[PDB]
C-alpha cells in the first residue's frame, strides 16, 4: 500500500526539482530506475540528482524486488487411481489432502484440488455442487462417510459412488447418502474362495471389466415405444437374435439377474449384456422404435 | 556489496577519468543492471573493468492468546475487531491465525522471552489454552512473573487441576469438558439446558446476555431487587448480580443494590437500554 | 509471457509509430529490464504504456545400483571411474551419491517405470541392495521383466532367502552377515582367515586377486594343472579355476585346463603378467 | 559381568550402532583387560575407533560385501571363492597350521620347502604374529611359531602337519 | 563450463557480423544484454541484429539467471548451553548435527559448525586439532564416548572434558580418553539427598559457581621460588593472613581437600580457595617470589 508507494513518491519528487523535469518525467524515470530497466532517456546530469539516483537505486531497487458435467473424485487411492485411468478423456477433479499426490494426479490426466474432502469448504473448492457424480474413497470408512454427508449438505441429489473398506459399514455408507457402494475386499475375498477350485469366476469378473476382451459389458436401455415393449424376454430370443447375452435387466434401481423366461420388457428397462461390439448394435436396432 | 562498490567506484575513477560522484553514480547503475548509459566504458581499460564490475557487481489495549486451540480459535472468531496476538509454537498455524484476523507470534508461551515477544506486559488480558494442563499452568506463572496483575483467563482440561490453574494465577478458569459433560447428562431427558447455554452465547438470538453495572449515585442504590421490579419495568431478566468477584444467581427478593454492582441479564437490545436508563443517576 | 509480449509489441507499434521489428525489439529490452534506450517513450501515449509494459512485462556400458546402502556405498567407492547410476527413493541421499562419483536417479527400484528411468535395460550389470530382502527380490523381478538377461548381482540379508533371490533371477548372491558371522567364529582362535579375506580385497596389499582366462589355443590347453607347475613357474598362486559358472577351489593335481577356463589367483602384479604370457597362444 | 566376560575364550561384539559396539568394548576392557575381543564395524569410518577402544579384530561385512559387489560385476569368482572357502561343504577347508618349535622346516625357505607340491595344501599366506603376509616371497624364512594359512583337502592338511613336525 | 559459454560465444559472434563491431564490441555488449544491464552504448541498429538481440535476450537472459586458542564444544545440550553462557568472550565453536540449533548457538555468541561429532571429518571441520580444550556432551553416553575416541585419533593430547549421563560409564569415558568427567545427575541426585534436612550444601555448590556471590572460587598456583615453598600449610596461616579459605590444594592431577595441618607447599602446587577478590590478591602477593 504505502511501501513501494513511498519510494515512488520519493523518487518522482527528487527527480522533479533535482533534475528539473515534469511530473510525467520524474515518474517515468523512477519506474525505469527501480525496475532496473534503465532506458537512459533521463540520467542524472546534475550531481544533486546523482546522489539522489544512488539513493533511489537502493530504496527503489530494494522496494521493487520483494514488493513484486465434470466428475469429482474425493480421495486419492489405488482404487480411485484405477478409476481415473478409465476416465481419461473426461473432466475429472481429484480432491485430496496430501500435496505430493498432485503430480501423480496431474500426470494421470485429472485436475488436482488440494483440500480435505470432509471439510465442506473444500468440497465446494472442487465444485461438488453440480458434477456428474462424486466418487469417494477416503482412508477410513468413517472419513469416507463424513465426506459423503458433506456432499449431501451441498448438492443433495448429486450421484455419490463410494467404496466401503469394511463390510460391517456397507449400509452406513448408503445411510449417509452413498448411492452406490463398492466393496473391493469383499469382491476380492470371494473370488479368492471361488478360485481355489477353478479360476473362471475370477477370470470372468476381471476380464469383462478390461478393455482387451472383444466382448464388452454394456447397459442397453429399452426406449419408449420399443419393438420389444411388453414383449417376453423369451419371446424375444435376444441371445440368438443379436448374440448379446442378457445377464440381467435393470428395472430402475434394482437389477434382476437372469430374469425368468417370462419377463415382460417395460420401456425404460436397462438391459445388461456382454457381446461383441458389432452385435451390441444389432441389439440396439432390434430394440428401437 | 561494500567491497564491490568500493572497487567499482575506484576502477571507474582512474580507468575512465571521472569524479568520485561519477564513478559511484555509474557503479550503482552497473550493479543494479539499470544502465542509464550516461557513463559507458569508452576506454578498453574500463571495458575489461566494466566486465569485471558486471560479475562481482551484478552478483553482489491488545489481547494476547497463548496457545492455538479450537477453543482459542472459537474465541478469536468473537474478537474479530480487536487487536489480538496469538502466540503459539507451530509455525504452520500462522496462516490460519492471520486469516482469522489476529497477529501471529511464533514462540513458546511457557518461555518468558516469548511471552515478552508478544507484549503480555500491558495487554487487556491474556487468554491461555496450551496443549496440556501442566503447560497451561507453566505459561500462567510465566505471565505472572511479568505483568503480575494482568487479567489471566485460562482453560482447564482436567477438572482435577482447576484450582492449580487458579493457584498459578489464573483469574478465571473455563472447563469446557465439564460444561459439556454436564449438558450431556442434562440433555438426556430434555434439550433445553444445552439449548439455553449454547444459544445465549450465539449472536443470532435476539436476546443478548449482558452485564449492566450500577453506577455511583444510582436511581437504584440501596433499593430492593424486588422493590425495583426490574423484569416487569425493563423486560431484562435478572439472572444474577455480581458483587465484586462473586456472582449471586437469582438474588433473594430482598437484595440491596449497592452501586458498583454488576447486573447480569438477558434481554432484547431495546430493553437493555431501558435498564441502562432506569438505572442511571 | 506470450500475452504481454503480444501486448507490448502491439502497444509499441501504434502508440509510438514503429515497425513490427521495432515494437518487438523494444519489448524484449523493456521486459528484460535491459533498456538499451534505442526506443524510449517519446509520446505520453506510449509512456503510460511503457509504465504498464513495465509491470505486466517485468513481472511476467554403465552400471545401475538399485538401493543405496553401506554395502552399495562401499561398492560405488570401488567403481570410481565407471559410469554408475544409483537409483534410490530417498532424495537426501542424492548429495552423497553425487559426491561419491555416481549419477543419482530418484525412484523406487521395485517400480519398473523407475528401473527404466535409470536405463537398467542394457547396462553392464545391475547391483541390488534394497532395505528388505522382499523388496530386494521384488526389484529383481522388475529387472528381469525388462533386460531379462542383464547381469544381476544382489545382496541377501537373511540366509533363509539366499535362493529365493537367485530364484527371482539374481545371478550372484552376496550375504555379508554370513561371511561376517563366519569370520567371527573363525577369528576366535586366530585372526588370519578374517585377515586374508579382508586384505586380498583391499588395494593396499601388493598381491592382488585376479581372474586370468585360458584363451583359445593356449600353450596350456589340455595341460595338467600339476604338469603346468603354475605357482613355481609364475609365482601366482592358483586358488581355484572357474569352469563356467562354477569354481573348483584347489583343483586336484590332475586338472585338465580346457580353454575358456578362468584362473583365480593371488600374486604380485609383475607375475600376473608372467602368468598371462606363460598362458597365451 | 552377568555373563562372565571375565575369563572367556573371547568376546564377540555386534551391537546395533557402532557407538554402542565401542562402548561395550570399553566395558569389557574395564574387566578382563586382555580377553580376546572380536567386533563388527558398521561404518568403515570407525574401524579404528573400534580397535582403539580395544577390539582385537574388527570385521566389516558391508565393506567385504561392497567390494565383492564391485568385483562380481565382471566375473563371479572372487565372491565365489570368499563365500565358499568359509562354507563347510567345499571339500577344501581353509586352515591355520602353526610351525612348532624345532620344525623340520625352521629357517627353511618357503620355496625351498615346495609346500604346495609336497603336501598339496596351497599356502595363501603366513602369519608372523599379529600380521599376515599374503603370498610370501619365494625367499621367506619359516621361523617357528609361524602360522601357515592354507586351503586344502583334509587328507593333505595332515600331510602338511606331518611334513612340518619335529 | 559450456552452457553460458555457448550463449556468450553465440552473442559475441552474432554481434560482430550482424552489427559490424569488433570482438571487444560484440563481447562488451553481450555482457550488458545477458546481464540485463543494458547501458545502451551498442543497441540493435540493423533489423538483422534486432532479431538477434531478441534471441540473445532469451538464450542470454535465461542462461545468465540460473548460471549465476579456541574451544570446541561437541554436542549442544542444556549443559553445554550453560557452559557457552560462561565462555562469552572466548572463541567457541559448537559442533552439532541439528541445523536449527544454529540460531541459538549464534545468538549465544559462539560459531556453529554443522556436523556429527562422532564422524572425524566433522571434528576436523571444527579444528579440534589444536584447540584449548574440547568439551563433549552428546545425546547418549555411547555417542559421547565415540566422539571422544574420534578426537584422540586427531590431537591425541588435546584437553577433553566430557559429561557422563550414567554413572555406570564414568570410567569408560575416561578410558576412551576424557580428561575430566562431569556427572550432573550424580551431583544433583546427591544435593537432593543432602537438601532434605538443610539446604546449605546445595546452596554452597550452586552459589560459589555463580558470579553474583562476592566470594569467588579460584585456583592460585605456587610459582617457582615461592615465599611459601616447603612451608607448612599451617605454618602459613593462609586463611588468617589473606582471608582466602583454603578448601584444598591440587598436587598435579589430584586434589587434596582440606590438607592436613602439616602439608608441605611444593611449588607448582595449585591452591583452591574461596575469597573476596581483594584478598585473592593478598594471597597472590603473599605467595610470589
Ligand atoms: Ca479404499
Ligand atoms: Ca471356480
Ligand atoms: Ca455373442
Ligand atoms: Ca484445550
Ligand atoms: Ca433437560
Ligand atoms: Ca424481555
Ligand atoms: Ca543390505
Ligand atoms: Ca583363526
Ligand atoms: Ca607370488
Ligand atoms: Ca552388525
Ligand atoms: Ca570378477
Ligand atoms: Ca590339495
Ligand atoms: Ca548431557
Ligand atoms: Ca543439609
Ligand atoms: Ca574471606
Amino acid at each position: 500500500l504505502l511501501l513501494v508507494l513511498a519510494v515512488i513518491i520519493y523518487g518522482t519528487a527528487g527527480f522533479h526539482f533535482i533534475e528539473g523535469e515534469s511530473w510525467t518525467v520524474s515518474l517515468y524515470w523512477t519506474f525505469v530506475t527501480i525496475a532496473t530497466v534503465g532506458y537512459g532517456d533521463y540520467s542524472p546530469s546534475t550531481p544533486l540528482g546523482m546522489y539522489f539516483t544512488v539513493t533511489l537505486i537502493v530504496l527503489g531497487i530494494a522496494t521493487f524486488a520483494v514488493a513484486v458435467r465434470h466428475v469429482v473424485i474425493c480421495g486419492w487411492s489405488e482404487s480411485t487411481l484405477e478409476c481415473l485411468r478409465e476416465l481419461r478423456g473426461s473432466e475429472v477433479f481429484v480432491l485430496a489432502e496430501d500435496e505430493n499426490v498432485r503430480k501423480k494426479v496431474l500426470r494421470s490426466g485429472a485436475n488436482f484440488v488440494h483440500g480435505d474432502p470432509t471439510r465442506v469448504s473444500d468440497l465446494e473448492k472442487a465444485n461438488v455442487r453440480g458434477a456428474r457424480a462424486v466418487i469417494v474413497d477416503l482412508e477410513s470408512d468413517s472419513e469416507t462417510i463424513h465426506c459423503i454427508l458433506g456432499i449431501r449438505k451441498i448438492d443433495e441429489s448429486v450421484r455419490i459412488i463410494a467404496e466401503a473398506e469394511r463390510y460391517e459399514n456397507i449400509e452406513q455408507l448408503r445411510m449417509a447418502g452413498a448411492d452406490q457402494v463398492i466393496s473391493p475386499f469383499v469382491i476380492s475375498g470371494r473370488l479368492m474362495s471361488r478360485s481355489i477350485d477353478d479360476g473362471y469366476e475370477a477370470m470372468f469378473v476381471q476380464d469383462v471389466l478390461a478393455e482387451e476382451s472383444t466382448r464388452r459389458m454394456v447397459e442397453v436401455p429399452i426406449p419408449e415405444g420399443s419393438k420389444l415393449e411388453g414383449v417376453s424376454v423369451l419371446d424375444a430370443d435376444i441371445h440368438d437374435v443379436t448374440g448379446v447375452i442378457i445377464i440381467g435387466v435393470g428395472r430402475g434401481d434394482e437389477l434382476i439377474i437372469d430374469p425368468p423366461r417370462d419377463y415382460s420388457f417395460r420401456a425404460g428397462d436397462i438391459i445388461l449384456g456382454i457381446g461383441k461390439p458389432e452385435e451390441i448394435e444389432r441389439l440396439k436396432n432390434y430394440i428401437s422404435a
